[PDB]
């Protein structure tokens, strides 16, 4: 069974790919920025959209590895052994935690179309060479650099 | 946050937890079942259902959690641990799958309004003592009555 | 009981904990700030509005705040613990009244959803790591070029 | 700054002055009286009232105060200054709270208004001579 | 399964916590007049009202302990166990009687807004300080 | 009595305290720039602006301090009190002067909403740390922006 958990969303892990690993924020960030935003709507019973539906499974899937965590902590005979599992849960499986949590919240905010849009022109960023690659990297946002308001009545 | 995966379906890992946990098939049976039926519309480029998308998600975690495992089977020099977490894996989180892929496979094959009706309707047959309840253990069917 | 600050007003502590100890101005600024601007209302009868109100609150918090420092600096005749108590007081609690400050008088200045908005965009910049920064935070200004001209008619 | 807690209220510290400092009730006694009525409405996004704003702005501030007090508790070395410090933040920055937290819950519960009436009436009854002051102080009450 | 026996009725656990324990009348006295009041009512074979429910109830039930009681009170060959029990039934199970009806009542007295608008005066009356409260404790009538 | 000058300008005292002391130019500075921009209509024989009377009584009022600061000089034998007496006028009054001075000239050159505009902006840019400022100081400007 081939799943890419992308493909209905029409990205890719290739496309994802074009960021490197390094790229995505802490888990605790993305974390936060979901309660923050998103906490009542991925609790309420509607069917908001695919992208609620996605992070309510992961979240609760995340939850049930660091129960595993937990578990491994307090039923071992080995502190190697402990520590050795513990590094790939909060490691290997946490990178790709952290690149869906990224896509599905950043898909949420800005918009899925734009999410895209910013991979390809991230992809051509990186991909230039750092002699001629500009120092300003693509990043998303709503508002220019400085905002410009003032009030009256 | 506080999430049931039920709660967007109508469900509650309550109404879940209300038959037995010997009731829903293996973890085989089920991948074997959802493959059959419906691996061209999970693998789609489409949302077919808010059912196919948490199909999904399901599938993909457990594949990574079997990947743990063979991690750990190979890298794991202690056998007493190497036993007890792999353990933990199919049997804790094995059920926790069983419980959802039968959900979903289930609210595919017969309609969500049916499986919720049938859990409602084979936990309170469970509870019935055997002397005053219809003699079979009700069972959903994809057949016409004729 | 359990209460967030800025939950009334459309933020949540998770948003504003984002923005660095360095962000903010001093406690002298921010009190210097809203005198100027605001002094004439805050004094006033009516209530202006729910921010004018808790601009006020925090005010007196941060005099009584003041009030019990000078007591220890007079009262505590120990020097070691004298001073323990008064950093405490400048320094925590010293922070935590900045950021309300900020907010309130930010809200009440450039609008409540502007600076929600800003928040959002300045977040996803700070959760940027440096190499990817882009090297200018974003701005909340009043002035587009720091030039002032005559308005036109 | 000049500022007034309760000017925006309709009322000045001099009008509170008027009842003494003991008529007061304790601390946990407010707290427990506002968490019984009005938690859910304290804790909610939609701003119910500016009293409702002030008595939310008041509890998290007496937190922090605990919350410096619990700093002195467990830093301090010193077990003199350590009571000392507790002791001014239970008594004298507890007396201020009380006074603000029964405003604000008296005036949620029986009215603005009755609040403000029932300050100055008992302003006129301590006032009276006790050769002549009835024993019944007054007190606040919502019976029809 | 957190089931609240007041909140269908408008009143919480906590709201009626305001009230002392000691408040609450004898179950002797209690049942004597809800007997002389509504046995009629009670008796009948029309849902009179939720709280007349719940009233027969709570009576049918503290019928059972009583039964119980009876039973520990004639089987048990332990005198010192035999008042143990009988004394957690009648003071412990007893003061969760009481209260039920007292609630249910004064409900049908005075009705549920009335009985709900004298748990909060009684609750004010108590925080009260001593040097303040004034003598006369608030109490439920019909007086027109 | 209890006046600002700045009350019947829409301004306050604090508002000009509100920015630093530093900023404003020195008295020779705006005396110069009064009596170039504004020499003719100061002596003119009419109520040009409230802006010009104050303006003209605060120029009278300055040189009648700078005549008593001549005479203290002349008159004197006492150097030390000679030097405190002329610092104190050249120091305090010279500040209250200078503020005093850059308002009404600034309000006449630029527009009186303008200038206070520009004391608040100004006043909060100076508050606000330079990471997340503007990177240039506020200034007025007369010409156009193209």
């Amino acid at each position: 069974m081939d799943i890419d958990p992308y493909k209905e969303f029409g990205a890719t892990v290739e496309l994802l790919s074009f960021l490197p690993s390094d790229f995505f924020p802490s888990v605790r960030d993305l974390l936060d920025t979901a309660s923050a935003l998103y906490r009542e709507a991925l609790e309420s019973p509607e069917h908001c959209s695919p992208h609620h539906t996605a992070l309510r499974q992961a979240i609760l899937c995340w939850g049930e590895l660091m129960t595993l965590a937990t578990w491994v902590g307090v039923n071992l005979e080995d502190p190697a052994s402990r520590d050795l599992v513990v590094s790939y849960v909060n490691t290997n499986m946490g990178l790709k935690f952290r690149q869906l949590l990224w896509f599905h919240i950043s898909c949420l905010t800005f918009g899925r179309e734009t999410v895209i849009e910013y991979l390809v022109s991230f992809g051509v960023w990186i991909r230039t060479p750092p002699a001629y690659r500009p120092p300003n990297a693509p990043i998303l946002s709503t508002l220019p650099e400085t905002t410009v308001v003032r009030r009256r009545g």
